[PDB]
């Protein structure tokens, strides 16, 4: 039993956790530290002939420190500019792997009120970021999954549930309450007062399996798509960091080696053994986090995942080179006249292709996590968006137009182009909402005293359209 | 210092060494127990679409045991019906990595006379498999490279001689005399008597490096083909068993793990340690060839094998129907009347994707030793392989014949009905070789005390075109 028995008024603001674990808070807030903003759109501009007509390609960085998860949410240009609580593009549901604030209000509204209306609804009450109450009890300190959405996928998949499940599992488990894959599973339902709702539920895709075919199998079946191309009008699927799924898969995976072993290392001092709270690049602490389990250099290892790297980014670059030109080969024979039954087979490869590819490359540590899948994936992506380019080429002959040759996309700027993304219009109106609405969530919580100010120290220094320069 | 110190008589004879170390010799004939055929034509029709005007598609199995190197050179199709020392399709150099008969005689004759002539020359000399001899000093017993073309190899691509290397690498170069990739470097020389000759010697093609895109690089800069396809008419180059490079490479190599630590394992006997001769599969023998070096079951990582196994087959099976319909379309726009102008560029990709592909399922351990690097290899050929149909479809069009379909080749009978390969007539032709000159060199080679009728036992009751039974 611990010093906190009955629970910790105030749970949800991970300082007030601080009192019982003050060497697991100063570690935990250390992810303050990975403050780096790497635009993806940037380094990968195809991504954003990828994404057209969605919201990935106005904005989409690389993770960075827990530290900054709640304030990237607010942030980025994809929960676009709420002028209140019913406004702004994006669902309730973008809160939910936010902030420790999530399952406080689930708690006390229900799950399917939680995923009732707009991002901005809670503005101004989901304010703490990745908090200690995401991942432990308030009585116990026990590891807990605190969303009922990882159970109701694993019991899907056939996996033992949470409550099931060994600690070493759980040592994973509690990362996979948020680094898996998702979708929104529009849901209607009727609340106390007897009124009509329409939830947007978080739901993993994971009936038929874990693996990407068996995902894409469960999006297949139902007939679901993310958004229709901006570009080709293919009925798309986005993949969002399956780090869990493609982690399991793996070798260490496999060999029963948790999240938690690589990115919460242990350090003995006596009797007392203890968990590195700032998760990051297991890299940056190599005797920690790999140096248990093998023997010689830190040097030829690391050595040995920057080739790794290498590999996805090779296989990576022409899958997605592909894709691209297919998505542009497609919108010049829609242009030419082309029909909807002659290019259903070309769609579903793009499809397919991307599912593949995106699947492969949207988990950060998936080229090491899993190595063999993710290089498999992109090869397996790549080859669908081959077929869909040669049936193009016959279907651009058949309108006049064999010797077309798809745009260039070789620099964020140009893409977005393509995609009609007028960047400048969104980050304009963005700015606007932060220093309004933003301002007036910010100020409100913390005078409700659901926001201590000491968690925004350099919180909202950066993002992909500015830099104050500090963090 | 040895039993036999002063070398030993008749030391190509393995037999002849059995008296000094009987515990290697026996494991070392056990080979003999790794009897199947497996014919990779058969498996792998595509394969003959792919060597198409070349020997590989006549016949072309799988491994063996050592015990039947000798025997499969001289039974495969690709060597044909020679009917005298000067008839034959192939040369001399098809004996080098078969027999200890072969040190045995560049070291009487010299390298250049050892490599001028046809493989039918040296019929009655060249009569002992892979040997002690092979691997082993007569006078000392140390592993040593019998070939010059290895070290002549290393040099070039900036390694350690066998002789500069250590303990730990030549335990993998002894296997690397023959288990790499090699081409015939046609040579002009004079002999003693002054007479002009043409040797065609084994050539390491490693000087730009020993990486599957710097032999390429090699090649095309000596614009080197192996033979113009059959079908495409692509300058082509063959990929063999680059088993040791690749090996390089993977985390095993890296980590300097030897292909004897695996494949000749340890048994400890108190003061005494003896290595495995009989090199097979190491997945027979776990506990000895694996488990040193991991803990955990055999089952579970059998099954980590049976995975990688099922994606390398998934890739090459992608690869290889591209690159088989590539050679197959780019004949049709030949026919069609298509110029070598109009079909230069494809011709390249199809030469660098079969390269490629080639080169990662030649070794057939590779989707082991090198896991990623040979998914990698699949899918940059793919890739090749795919701009090549892409710029066929163009191609045809040209041509009156874009919904051309490339015919299907799903069984070896169909694929060689496309290759032009008359097995029939290639077999008759073998038997009767095998009824009268065969026989003629092992009587003739038995009478002179060169061969010792006890290592014909069971070696020849199976080819990929009779099987007695037995083994
Ligand atoms: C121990 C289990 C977990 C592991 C191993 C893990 C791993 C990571 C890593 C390595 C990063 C990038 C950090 C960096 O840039 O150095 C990251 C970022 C992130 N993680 Fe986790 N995580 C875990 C738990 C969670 C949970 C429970 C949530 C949801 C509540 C979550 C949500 C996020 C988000 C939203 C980001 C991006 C943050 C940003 O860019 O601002 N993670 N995680
Ligand atoms: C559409 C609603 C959502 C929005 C607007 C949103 C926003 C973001 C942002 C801005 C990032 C930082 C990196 C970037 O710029 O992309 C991020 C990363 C992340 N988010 Fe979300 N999020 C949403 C839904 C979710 C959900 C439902 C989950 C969990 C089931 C989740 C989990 C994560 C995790 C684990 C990361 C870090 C790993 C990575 O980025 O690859 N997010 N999200
Ligand atoms: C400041 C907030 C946090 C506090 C006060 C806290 C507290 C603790 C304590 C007391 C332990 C046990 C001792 C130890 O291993 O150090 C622990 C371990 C652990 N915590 Fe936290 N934690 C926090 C944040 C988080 C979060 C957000 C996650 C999930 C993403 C998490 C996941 C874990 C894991 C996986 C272990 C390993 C436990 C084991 O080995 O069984 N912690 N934490
Ligand atoms: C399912 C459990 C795991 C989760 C959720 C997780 C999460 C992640 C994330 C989000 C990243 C991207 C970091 C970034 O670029 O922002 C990453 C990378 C990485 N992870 Fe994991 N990880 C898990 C398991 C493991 C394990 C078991 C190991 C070691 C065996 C490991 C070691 C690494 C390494 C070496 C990288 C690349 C370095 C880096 O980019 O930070 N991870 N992981
Ligand atoms: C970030 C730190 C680590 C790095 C960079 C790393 C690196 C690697 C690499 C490159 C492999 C080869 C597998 C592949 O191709 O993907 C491997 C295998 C393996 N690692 Fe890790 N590792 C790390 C952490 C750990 C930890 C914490 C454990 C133990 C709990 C572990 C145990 C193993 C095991 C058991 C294997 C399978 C090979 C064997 O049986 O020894 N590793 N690791
Ligand atoms: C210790 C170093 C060596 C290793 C690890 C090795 C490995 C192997 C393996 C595993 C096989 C297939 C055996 C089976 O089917 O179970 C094989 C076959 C073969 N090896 Fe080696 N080997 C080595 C040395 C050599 C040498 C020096 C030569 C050349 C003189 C050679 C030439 C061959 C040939 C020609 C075959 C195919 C035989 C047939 O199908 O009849 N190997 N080797
Ligand atoms: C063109 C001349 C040659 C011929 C006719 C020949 C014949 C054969 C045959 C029949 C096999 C058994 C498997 C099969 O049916 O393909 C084989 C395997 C093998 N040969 Fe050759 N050989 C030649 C040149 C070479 C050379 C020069 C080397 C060494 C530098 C070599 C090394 C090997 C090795 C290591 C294997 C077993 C590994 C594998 O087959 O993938 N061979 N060869
Ligand atoms: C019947 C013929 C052979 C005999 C009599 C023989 C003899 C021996 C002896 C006495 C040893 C040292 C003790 C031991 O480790 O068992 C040895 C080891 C070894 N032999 Fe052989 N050998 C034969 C065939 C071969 C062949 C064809 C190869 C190459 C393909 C080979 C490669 C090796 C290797 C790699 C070792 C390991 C030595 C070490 O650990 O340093 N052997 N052999
Ligand atoms: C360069 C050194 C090596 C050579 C020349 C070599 C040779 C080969 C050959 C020719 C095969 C194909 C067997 C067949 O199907 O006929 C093979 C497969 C295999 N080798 Fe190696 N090997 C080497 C290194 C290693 C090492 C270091 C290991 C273990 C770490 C290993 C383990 C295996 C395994 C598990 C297979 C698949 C099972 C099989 O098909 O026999 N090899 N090797
Ligand atoms: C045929 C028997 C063996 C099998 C089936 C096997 C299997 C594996 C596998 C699957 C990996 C993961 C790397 C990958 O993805 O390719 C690995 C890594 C590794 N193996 Fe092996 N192995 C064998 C023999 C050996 C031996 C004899 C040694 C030691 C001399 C060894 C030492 C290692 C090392 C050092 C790693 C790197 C991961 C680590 O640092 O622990 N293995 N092995
Ligand atoms: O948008 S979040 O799922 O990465
Ligand atoms: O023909 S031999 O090089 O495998
Ligand atoms: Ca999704
Ligand atoms: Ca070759
Ligand atoms: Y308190
Ligand atoms: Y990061
Ligand atoms: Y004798
Ligand atoms: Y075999
Ligand atoms: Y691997």
């Amino acid at each position: 039993k611990t010093a906190h028995s009955q629970g910790i008024e105030g749970k949800a603001m991970s300082e007030e956790w601080a009192r019982y674990y003050p060497r697991q808070f100063d570690s935990w807030k250390k992810t303050k530290e990975s403050d780096n903003i790497t635009d993806m759109l940037k380094e990968k501009p195809a991504l954003v002939v990828a994404w057209a007509g969605y919201p990935f390609s106005k904005d989409y960085n690389a993770p960075r420190g827990h530290y900054y998860a709640l304030q990237d949410n607010i942030n980025t240009l994809r929960t676009g500019a709420p002028v209140d609580g019913k406004t702004g593009p994006l669902p309730s549901a973008c809160w939910t792997c936010k902030s420790p604030d999530v399952p406080r209000i689930i708690e006390q509204d229900g799950e399917l009120e939680y995923f009732t209306g707009k991002w901005a609804k809670y503005g101004d009450e989901i304010v703490n970021t990745i908090g200690c109450y995401n991942c432990h009890d308030d009585k116990s300190a026990e590891l807990k999954s605190k969303v009922p959405y990882l159970d109701r996928g694993l019991s899907a998949a056939g996996f033992k549930t949470f409550a099931e499940s060994t600690h070493q599992e759980k040592r994973s488990l509690v990362c996979a309450q948020c680094h898996v894959e998702y979708y929104f599973k529009k849901t209607e339902w009727k609340d106390d007062k007897g009124v009509d709702k329409t939830a947007m539920v978080v739901t993993l895709p994971w009936s038929k399996g874990i693996s990407t075919e068996q995902m894409e199998a469960y999006y297949d079946e139902i007939n679901f798509a993310d958004w229709t191309h901006g570009i080709s009008k293919t009925p798309m699927l986005k993949a969002q960091h399956p780090d869990w799924e493609l982690y399991k898969t793996g070798i260490h995976g496999q060999k029963g080696v948790s999240c938690a072993d690589c990115h919460m290392p242990y350090t003995q001092e006596g009797a007392v053994k203890y968990s590195d709270h700032k998760v990051g690049n297991p890299l940056d602490n190599m005797d920690k986090s790999c140096m248990n389990c093998h023997r010689e250099s830190e040097q030829k290892l690391k050595d040995i995942v920057k080739q790794k790297f290498e590999r996805k980014e090779f296989l990576q670059d022409i899958a997605f080179d592909n894709i691209g030109k297919a998505h542009l080969e497609t919108g010049k024979a829609m242009e030419l006249g082309a029909t909807d039954a002659e290019l259903k087979e070309i769609r579903t490869h793009i499809r397919h292709a991307q599912w593949r590819a995106d699947m492969a490359i949207a988990g950060h540590g998936s080229f090491f996590h899993a190595p063999e899948e993710v290089l498999r994936l992109l090869a397996s992506g790549n080859e669908e968006a081959q077929k869909a380019r040669i049936k193009l080429v016959k279907v651009l002959a058949k309108y006049g137009a064999i010797d077309y040759v798809a745009p260039d996309f070789e620099t964020k700027e140009k893409a977005q182009k393509l995609a009609k993304v007028d960047m400048e219009a969104f980050i304009a109106e963005k700015l606007k909402f932060k220093q309004t609405l933003e301002q007036e969530w910010k100020k409100q919580a913390i005078a409700k005293g659901r926001l201590n100010p000491e968690s925004l120290k350099g919180v909202d220094e950066k993002s992909s359209y500015y830099d104050k320069t500090k963090k």
